């Protein structure tokens, strides 16, 4: 029955459903309104096998759950867990993968464009997230969320454009997957990029999934 349950509610509410979707490409963050059957329908997955997936997780709750939390509470994580870790993610990204374009210019498996996407994806990200912090979420703060609808649907179709560069980046970078020939700045270059992804989705999930509808709905 996993499969007629939203997307989202299931990464807030099985530990590490977030990582079982990310397997999948399925975007519980800004498409976790969708039924996990519908998104594994487009996929076309084997919605069995994950749902036997989510299971095995579902054998415990989820640490820290988030959904039913004050808000303030939520808005102060986001801010330290997640925007202060973005601000100092992408610029070492940025030089990272200048660094890899550059040295391995030559060789055919180079991520050529992925620096110019980084740059795309720090500039929405910076001046996002100061809109969140000094417009949004002082707003929800002071009570006012129940009239948040056209701040929050800026903010969420900025999440859809956050959306659209994370998937140019994960193609540019063959599922953000090394060569063989990937030299140590190149691997761990894609591991921070594979967190970077974790934590935006994760970002972009708790803000869609719950701080928005809670705030709109007047929590
Ligand atoms: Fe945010
Ligand atoms: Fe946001």
């Amino acid at each position: 029955a996993y499969r007629d349950q939203p997307l989202g509610e299931l990464a807030l509410s099985i530990p590490r459903a977030s990582a079982l979707f990310r397997k999948y490409d399925m975007d519980y963050a800004a498409g976790g309104k969708q039924t996990l059957a519908r998104a594994a329908a487009r996929k076309e997955l084997d919605v069995e096998v994950i749902e036997a997936e989510l299971a095995k997780l579902a054998e415990q709750p989820i640490e820290k759950d988030w959904r039913s939390a004050p808000l303030a509470e939520i808005i102060d994580h986001i801010i330290v867990r997640y925007h202060d870790r973005h601000r100092e993610q992408l610029p070492e990204l940025i030089l990272q993968a200048t660094k890899v374009e550059r040295v391995h210019a030559d060789k055919p498996s180079v991520p050529k464009g992925l620096t110019k996407y980084l740059t795309m994806l720090h500039e929405l990200l910076s001046s996002h997230m100061m809109k969140e912090e000094q417009i949004l979420f002082p707003m929800i703060k002071q009570g006012m969320g129940s009239q948040a609808m056209g701040p929050i649907s800026v903010m969420e179709s900025e999440h859809d454009e956050a959306g659209e560069l994370l998937e140019v980046i994960k193609h540019t970078t063959n599922n953000v997957t090394p060569p063989p020939e990937a030299c140590t700045t190149w691997k761990a270059m894609y591991n921070g990029i594979n967190e970077l992804i974790d934590d935006l989705m994760d970002h972009i999930s708790l803000e869609n999934n719950v701080l928005f509808p809670r705030a709109l709905a007047g929590e």
